């Protein structure tokens, strides 16, 4: 039972939940690999023990462990697996499982919201055009004219033999990244590959640096087909600064909806390789990571030139002043456009309260410090001085190999 | 089966073969990672001694030679005879630099080869210890052109108590509990301040009172020694364009000198071996001045800057924090005291990572301590995966002597 200290307040807790951690991470007593983005690498008897565990904690979460339909649902699963080698989740179990996957996500700072999640059951989806319709409904519901609502859409689970449903885009909304003669990129460099793919599966490449990519959607076996997102469905936010008048002249924009669509949802031994989920942005994701990363839009120096900041010397902290103004612009622009966003101080304060809730409710909370501390102003937030334990609980979102 | 390490900014991939040589166990298991935690005879002595001797003889490209085997035989002989052994001067210099090179939480390790090593293993009393420390501070400060240095006092020995410096750093500001239950001065030094007072020190009543040294000779109570004021170089803090900032009366000291860690070299333990370098500006501006459990000045500075502190979405914290760091850098440059900003320091660390991959096949590094506490992702270390592990020679934490 690890002792976990908050070095700002002095408080001590013990993480007992970590003892229930099953699937083993990348660290050993000899070397810590906590900072690696992708840890390590990516007889139906194990399915039945994973399913029992999931059922047991589903009934625990509704008081009803002991007697009654808890007893009864264990046999239904045993019977289902003995007869088919797999099983189906009840709608309510699927809702509970998607929420727990979010709640168990060690890299997510927005987990105070884990109980409010809309779950669209697309498990009877049997087509790519059907997929596209589900995804458009999701986007419509989650975007909600800028009053963003958390949502996940669960497509059919992997069955032994026969193919997987699969969204090839890493998020539902991505900007195109176009190479050229210099090998430099116009648009988002993080999306060079998926842009390449979209073109080589039919797409007419577009203008410049904020072109919404089409969706490559893969029904089982039948190959991926392109789908174009209607522009009125993709809500975007032009970036302006409240006092720097020229900032809008940079022509910067970002989209309103963060919707991860390449991760695998796993519940009770079942696997859902296409289960896109969405929330709302924390402002540093846009301002600091997407716009200021050197391997992304990399605008820091452009904004610094315009601010007349002394770029001749690192000790002027011109990078830091320009970054703060870019986050100010992001926050200002989303608020003006009435699009839900959260600054990193509000987000981290919410995560500390979530850490307190989880301590009482489950005896701990898996958290990945490197991902929970924001990428600017880290020690200014109350999560910097909080020791955290990282471990893997089920249900879970997991990385998976790309569908090529 | 060596960890693959990626830099996400550039796409660099390497493998840390050096971690396979890790000489102790950390807190992590395959079940759970504890990487973020702040605090994670004769036959084992011999294998640590043998390993260190081997390292030393490789560094002087004399491995397996005659000198090498004589040393290995002289050490195990002397361990048999006395239960311990003595390092030669050159071995001590090599081991002290290696302990710096091996420190995973140090971003300043590009400098690890330029370390002045003072051999104080002949020290006899607390009064000699005090004289050695004052020459260390004088040499290291060098009128503001700071030089890295370590002073090594006698090793731990069976039959005698340890030399110990009770102060966690050689230069520290007193922290005084108050009527308000509050703290006047540095809240991090409340415990040491109360010890100084109860060993006779007549306290002050300011926010930047330099603490006396509590120096403990073997099998003695600690003895109190006052630092001559002309020995402790301080920097008054001003801002280049916020003129009211100088009126806050803020100061910091020139010399960061850690004095409470244990130096382990080839199984030998030096409980007293204070080392000093120079500050990176975020330690002063962000940690010491802005931490809420420290001088906690951030809101007052923001209020003086006429920032909207009613809501966090104005980013008043980030803005005030940046200008406080600007004032630290400008003030130290004005006072002609060595200081490095976190952009320059993280960039030189990347060059250290590269030097070390070539020389040793890796570099132990603690990401959460290498990434600066502001602007982390604006620095090149943010996107650099790192492998944390314990090599020896090492600087280790040790329990307080009281
Ligand atoms: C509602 C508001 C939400 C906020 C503010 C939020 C915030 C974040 C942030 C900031 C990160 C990564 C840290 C970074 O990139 O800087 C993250 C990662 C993650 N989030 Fe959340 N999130 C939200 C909703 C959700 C939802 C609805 C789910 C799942 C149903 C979710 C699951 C995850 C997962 C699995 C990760 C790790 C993703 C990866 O490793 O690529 N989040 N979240
Ligand atoms: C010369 C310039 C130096 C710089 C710029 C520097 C910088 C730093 C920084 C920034 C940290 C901790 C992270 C933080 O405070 O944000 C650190 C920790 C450390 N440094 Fe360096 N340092 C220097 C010299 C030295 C020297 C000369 C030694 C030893 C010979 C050393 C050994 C250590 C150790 C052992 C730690 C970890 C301390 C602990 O965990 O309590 N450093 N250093
Ligand atoms: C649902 C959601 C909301 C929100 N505000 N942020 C997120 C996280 C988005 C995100 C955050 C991030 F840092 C990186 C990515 C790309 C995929 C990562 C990179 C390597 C491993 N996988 C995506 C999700
Ligand atoms: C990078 C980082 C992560 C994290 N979880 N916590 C920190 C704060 C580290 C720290 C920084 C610091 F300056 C002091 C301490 C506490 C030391 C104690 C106090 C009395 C005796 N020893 C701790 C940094
Ligand atoms: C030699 C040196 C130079 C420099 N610029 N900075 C340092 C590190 C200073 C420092 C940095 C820091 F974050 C904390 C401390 C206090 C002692 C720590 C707290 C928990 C474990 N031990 C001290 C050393
Ligand atoms: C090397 C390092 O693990 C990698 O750059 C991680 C660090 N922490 C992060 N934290 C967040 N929130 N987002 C990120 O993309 C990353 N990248
Ligand atoms: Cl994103
Ligand atoms: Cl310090
Ligand atoms: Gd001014
Ligand atoms: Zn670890
Ligand atoms: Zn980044
Ligand atoms: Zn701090």
């Amino acid at each position: 039972f690890p002792r976990v200290k908050n070095w700002e307040v002095g408080s001590i807790t013990y993480d007992t939940l970590s003892a229930q951690a099953q699937q083993d991470g990348p660290c050993t007593p000899r070397r810590c690999l906590g900072s690696l983005v992708f840890p390590r690498k990516l007889a139906p008897e194990q399915l039945l023990s994973q399913a029992r565990d999931f059922i047991n904690q589903y009934y625990s979460s509704i008081k009803r462990s002991g007697s009654q339909a808890h007893e009864q649902r264990l046999q239904e699963v045993e019977a289902e697996v003995a007869a088919t080698g797999t099983y189906q989740l009840r709608e309510s179990e699927l809702v509970f499982g998607a929420k727990q996957a979010w709640r168990n996500a060690p890299r997510c700072v927005g987990r105070i919201q884990w109980g409010k999640l809309q779950v669209f059951d697309a498990r009877d989806c049997r087509s790519a055009q059907e997929m596209f319709t589900y995804i458009c409904n999701h986007i419509k519901y989650a975007t909600n004219r800028g009053n963003l609502r958390s949502a996940i859409t669960v497509f059919p689970q992997r069955c032994p033999g026969r193919g997987d449903f699969r969204i090839w885009n890493s998020q539902l909304v991505r900007y195109a990244g176009y190479r050229q003669q210099d090998g430099s990129v116009r648009g988002d460099p993080a999306n060079v590959e998926i842009t390449e793919l979209c073109i080589q599966h039919g797409w007419t490449p577009g203008n410049g640096r904020f072109d919404v990519l089409p969706l490559l959607l893969q029904a089982p076996d039948e190959p991926p087909e392109l789908f174009l997102l209607p522009p009125e469905l993709v809500l975007e936010v032009p970036l302006e600064h409240p006092t720097l008048e020229w900032f809008a002249a940079l022509g910067l924009r970002w989209y309103a909806l963060p919707a991860v669509s390449n991760m695998l949802l796993e519940i009770g031994g079942l696997e859902f390789p296409a289960a896109p989920f969405s929330g709302w942005y924390m402002s540093t994701e846009i301002g600091t990571r997407n716009l200021c990363d050197p391997h992304r839009y990399n605008i820091l120096e452009d904004v610094a030139v315009c601010m007349d900041l002394d770029t001749r010397t690192t000790s002027s902290l011109w990078k830091d002043k320009a970054a703060v103004e870019i986050n100010v612009a992001v926050l200002h622009s989303y608020q003006l456009a009435k699009v839900t966003i959260v600054d990193h101080h509000a987000a981290t304060a919410s995560f500390m309260k979530h850490l307190e809730n989880e301590q009482k409710a489950r005896g701990g909370c898996p958290a990945d410090w490197a991902w929970i501390v924001p990428p600017i102003s880290g020690s200014l937030t109350p999560v910097f001085h909080q020791e955290m334990v990282n471990y893997f609980l089920s249900p879970a979102f997991r990385y998976q190999p790309d569908p090529w």
